[PDB]
């Protein structure tokens, strides 16, 4: 009765589902559950549902979604109207958004990677935990003089403070154990029971967090959820020390990476020159993590990775580089060789494929925000709108769509 729940090949170098090798021909659609939302809770489901469409017919069969945000709703810089607003509080319309984008994503045979919380700022995130310890509500979020190292010694109290860190781990298993027993409301599903769900991932991108977080949380997430997956969500961006100490663990079933080059000065995106030297970081990155995986003996999915428009073509002004309007043939080079490299290590069974960083679909970085101040698509609302998007029409689509064509081509072929 656990033949449609992705899994481990026993051997440890990649996943299985029905019985044959599965491969991640994924994107990233973390505000898949706000557009779910019925309209009184700032969604916007027929537009859900023609993305998803989309998505399916580019081939995509895995979206890394997010499966929490915190409050409370008068808050910069986060997806609104929040799934949690208080602790242990939850808006209804927006986890029925949830459910709807689980159901549609059954409707289309893809299956979900399941992001329970997040370092960062742009869904509430670790971060707010601490406040909602501290009872302090202004956080110290990295604009102006404040620094990303600033805001990161703030939100890491989440498990490196004595104090806050068992306070703050409560109210995040509460909604972790929330969200494993969620009934859909669409389909009947209990949500740790639906072989629609790939994995649970801990949250997106934790921090240098220790060994011991690592193994608590991981098998709390496990033993709630006996059936899945559970992924650690790390960027894999250090060494391979880290990378263990995220991975190293019975209840980390699979490794990931993320990589950004632009956010960590590999890449300017308005320097005409700057590809050539990006490609051969991905390259390596690609490389080097496959390497760490297979020390481990178990899968890599590279679950984040994306580049800008081509800001270069009109380097002096800074809104060309996110219009909708400006090419990105830098960004489909650097996709198509990643895909390429990707579709190579899969062939040997060092990879198990990729979600670029995100698809924005029918949203666009021009368009007003909705009446709760988003504007939504594939960028969070701590990062300028359509930095990283790959809208419905973009030139990218096609070379996503044949990357898709390619795995699965390579899933075939290893299932023989």
């Amino acid at each position: 009765s656990e033949f449609a729940f992705v899994k481990i090949a026993s051997d440890g170098k990649g996943f299985t589902r029905y019985g044959e090798p599965y491969l991640i021909r994924g994107a990233n659609y973390w505000q898949g559950m706000n557009l779910g939302a019925d309209d009184c809770s700032g969604g916007d489901r027929k537009r859900m549902e023609l993305e998803i469409k989309q998505m399916a017919e580019m081939g995509i069969n895995n979206l890394r979604v997010m499966a929490s945000s915190e409050g409370p709703d008068d808050q910069p810089y986060r997806m609104r109207p929040s799934m949690m607003p208080q602790p242990g509080k939850y808006n209804e319309g927006v986890f029925v958004g949830l459910d709807y984008l689980l159901d549609t994503m059954d409707r289309y045979n893809m299956t979900a990677v399941m992001t329970l919380g997040n370092f960062w700022q742009w869904s509430g995130g670790f971060g707010q935990y601490v406040a909602w310890i501290t009872g302090n509500q202004t956080i110290p979020y990295p604009v102006g003089d404040v620094t990303y190292d600033e805001f990161t010694q703030f939100a890491a109290r989440f498990y490196n403070d004595s104090e806050i860190a068992p306070k703050a781990n409560k109210l995040f298993k509460d909604h972790i154990y929330t969200v494993q027993n969620r009934r859909n409301t669409v389909n009947g599903k209990i949500y740790k029971e639906d072989p629609v769900i790939m994995s649970w991932q801990i949250a997106n991108e934790p921090q240098e967090a220790p060994a011991s977080w690592f193994e608590e949380i991981s098998t709390f997430i496990k033993k709630g959820a006996p059936k899945h997956l559970v992924s650690a969500g790390l960027e894999s961006k250090l060494d391979e020390y880290d990378f263990d100490r995220a991975h190293d663990h019975k209840n980390i079933d699979y490794t990931t990476c993320h990589c950004w080059v632009e956010n960590w000065g590999i890449y300017d995106p308005a320097d005409p020159d700057g590809l050539p030297h990006a490609n051969e970081y991905m390259h390596d990155f690609l490389e080097s993590r496959s390497k760490w995986a297979a020390q481990l003996n178990k899968p890599i999915v590279m679950e984040e990775f994306g580049m800008a428009r081509d800001a270069w073509r009109n380097p002096e002004d800074e809104t060309y580089k996110y219009l909708p309007s400006t090419p990105t043939s830098h960004k489909d080079e650097y996709y198509q060789k990643a895909f390429n490299q990707i579709v190579s290590l899969a062939s040997n069974r060092s990879f198990s494929g990729s979600n670029f960083w995100a698809y924005g679909g029918e949203g666009r970085s021009t368009y007003p925000p909705n009446p709760y101040g988003m504007v939504w698509l594939g960028d969070p609302p701590h990062e300028p709108h359509g930095w990283y998007s790959v809208y419905s029409n973009d030139t990218t689509v096609q070379i996503i769509k044949d990357y898709n064509a390619n795995l699965l081509k390579v899933q075939k072929e290893l299932s023989k």
